[PDB]
DNA sequence: AAGCTTCCGACCCTTTTTTCGGACGATTTAAAAAACCCTTATAAATCAGCAAGTTACGAGACCTCGAAAAAAGAGGGTTTCTGGCGGGAAAAACTCAAAAAACGCTTCGAAATCAACCGGTTATAGGTTTTCGGAGCTA
């Protein structure tokens, strides 16, 4: 996978800030982003997507492998809608499903 | 013959060196004064241990003044440590702008989903061991 280790490395290489340093700035970047969305601050994004809280309705669950079915109650939950100049970079790749 | 300049003699005054005289000290010599010796039988001192009464010399204490040593106070200076202010460069906010990029309209039909539980994936927090950089060092 794509590691938050590897940006640090490529922020070294392709800016020249010193890993170190640049481990800190993305995780904190990475942690100011939980920030918002854990105070329910809708984080907002371009040439992105961006990032939305949806309050979830009462649906029905189960257990996949038994049938039981359990009740899946309702919550606010954290949803992430690419943009258009995502999908357009993202849309064609290789020749495999994903 | 006259004027200028330079020696020379006469003198005036004070300081520096020498000589002489006088005075004082020290030593020597002589003269004067105090003292020593020789005659004494009789009177007074010698002394033995201890008691009873007294004190001349020593010790303790304090004062007094003066001086000496130490401590403090003063002044001269140099070295350095810090603070304030001023100046140039870089950063980042501030101002100005375009171009994307998102959002909405607006989706009926296609995913997304959670729930519990198993096995499996792997990013990486944390720790462990080690090159690179710098310490300067030395002429």
């Amino acid at each position: 996978a794509l590691t938050k280790a590897e940006i640090a490395e490529r922020l070294y290489e392709e800016l020249g800030l010193n890993k170190r340093e640049a481990k800190e700035l993305v995780e904190l970047f990475f942690e100011e982003i939980r920030q918002a969305l854990e105070h329910n601050e809708q984080v907002k994004l371009s040439g992105f997507g961006n990032f939305d809280l949806r309050d979830k309705r009462q649906r029905p669950g189960r257990n996949p492998k038994t049938g039981e079915e359990i009740p899946i109650t309702a919550r606010r939950v954290v949803t992430f809608r690419p943009g258009q100049k995502l999908k357009a970079r993202v849309e064609a790749y290789a020749g495999t499903k994903s």
